[PDB]
C-alpha cells in the first residue's frame, strides 16, 4: 500500500574519553528507487529535542506504510524532468509533501525537516546523491570557500595563516580576553594586509550590549570583512543599534533560528543587518533557507551559506545547493576532517575552492 522509511542512528565521533554529535541517516524507498537524508543535531544549538528524533522517525515510518503515496508519486512524475522546472518550485512541492506527512509543521524539528527534504531530493533525481545537479556536480565549477584559524600564540597564528595562504585561501574565519585578541589582530595586520588576506571574525554572542559598541569601534580598525552575531540573539533593539552605528559590518547567524513566517521579515526590518548567514540544517532546510535569501535580497541584505557540522552527506547536499546561487564571495563550506567515522566522499578543497 505505502512506502518505506528506514533509518540508522550513527553519531559522528569527534577526532581526538570520546565525544560525539547526534546524527541519523534516513532513507526513503518507493517503486524501486531510494533517496538519502541526514538528521544532524548540534546539542545546545539545534531546536530538535534529541530524545525525540527516534520516535518522530518511527511515527513517520508508520504513517508512510499506512497510506498510498499518491501525492508523492505525482510529484516524482511531474518533476522528473527538472530541466523544465526550477529548484525553488521543486522545493516548494517537497514542502507540501512534508507538510502532509506532518513533519515539523510547527517548526520544532528543523533537522528532521531538512533530512527528509534531502531524502526526497535524492529520491527525485535517482538516488545518486545528486540533490541539485549543476556544473558543480559535473565538476565544471567550484565554490570559493573560506578557511579557519584559531586564536593562539602570535607565531603559531602567523604559521597557520602562512599555511592557508600557501593552500590558496584568501579569506579566513577567526572566532573571538579582548585586549589580547585585539593585540593579536594588530599583529596579524602588520604581516598581512586586507587585500592579501580577508578576515571575518565570529563572536557567537560573546559581547554584551554594553561593551559591544566600543568593541566594534576597536575591531573596525583592523579592516575586517564582518563580525558574526556580536551579542546573544533575541535582543533585536540592541542589535539594531549595533548595526546602525557600527563601522564594522554585522552578520546574523543564531538570530534566524526558530523564526517563522512573518517573524522573519520582522526581524530583518527591525535589525537591518549587513549580512545573514544561512545554515540549512538549523533553519529547516533548503526551502526555508531559500526563502530567507529572497527576504534578504528584497532588502539589499548580503548573505552566504555555511555548514553546521554535518557529515559529508549533508555537506555535499549543502554545497550542491549553494552552487546554484553562483557565489562570488567565500562560503562557509569545504571538507573538514572533524570526525573519526565520517562518510567517504568525493569532495575536495584546493586553492580555496570546493569541488567534486
Amino acid at each position: 500500500s505505502g512506502m518505506e522509511l528506514s533509518y540508522r542512528r550513527s553519531d559522528l565521533i569527534f577526532k581526538r574519553v570520546l565525544t560525539s554529535k547526534p546524527t541519523w541517516f534516513v532513507r526513503l524507498d518507493i517503486d524501486g528507487h531510494g533517496g538519502q537524508g541526514e538528521v544532524s543535531l548540534i546539542p545546545g544549538l539545534s531546536l530538535d529535542p534529541e530524545e525525540q528524533i527516534g520516535r518522530e522517525l518511527d511515527l513517520l515510518a508508520r504513517r508512510l506504510r499506512a497510506e498510498e503515496p499518491i501525492r508523492l508519486r505525482q510529484f516524482l512524475a511531474e518533476r522528473g524532468g527538472a530541466d523544465f522546472s526550477d529548484y525553488r518550485s521543486v522545493l516548494t512541492d517537497i514542502a507540501g509533501i512534508l507538510d502532509s506527512w506532518q513533519v515539523s509543521t510547527d517548526g520544532r524539528f528543523p533537522a528532521l525537516r531538512f533530512a527528509l527534504e534531502m531524502a526526497l531530493l535524492d529520491l527525485l533525481s535517482g538516488g545518486r546523491q545528486e540533490w541539485f545537479a549543476s556544473d558543480f556536480t559535473r565538476g565544471e565549477k567550484r565554490i570559493p570557500v573560506n578557511g579557519l584559524i584559531w586564536m593562539g600564540e602570535a607565531a603559531f597564528m602567523q604559521e597557520q595563516i602562512e599555511a592557508k595562504l600557501a593552500e590558496g585561501y584568501g579569506c579566513l574565519k577567526l572566532k573571538i580576553d579582548f585586549d589580547k585578541e585585539c593585540a593579536l589582530l594588530a599583529g596579524i595586520r602588520e604581516s598581512f594586509s586586507p587585500q592579501q588576506l580577508e578576515i571575518r571574525v565570529d563572536a557567537n554572542g560573546a559581547f554584551s550590549p554594553a561593551n559591544a559598541p566600543q568593541r566594534l569601534k576597536r575591531l573596525s580598525q583592523f579592516h575586517l570583512h564582518s563580525i558574526e552575531q556580536p551579542i546573544r540573539q533575541h535582543q533585536w533593539s540592541e542589535m539594531a543599534a549595533l548595526c546602525a552605528n557600527s563601522p564594522l559590518a554585522i552578520a546574523l547567524d543564531e538570530e534566524l533560528i526558530g523564526l517563522g513566517a512573518e517573524q522573519r521579515s520582522a526581524m530583518l526590518d527591525a535589525i537591518r543587518p549587513q549580512y545573514i548567514i544561512l545554515k540549512p540544517s538549523l533553519l529547516g532546510g533548503f526551502h526555508y533557507a531559500g526563502q530567507w535569501i529572497e527576504l534578504a535580497r528584497e532588502r539589499g541584505i548580503g548573505f552566504w551559506i555555511t555548514s553546521a557540522l554535518e557529515s559529508n552527506l549533508g555537506l555535499a547536499a549543502i554545497a550542491q545547493w549553494t552552487a546554484l546561487y553562483q557565489p562570488t564571495m567565500p562560503q562557509g563550506l569545504g571538507t573538514g576532517q572533524l570526525y573519526t567515522n565520517n562518510l567517504p566522499s568525493n569532495l575536495a578543497v584546493d586553492g580555496g575552492l570546493l569541488g567534486v
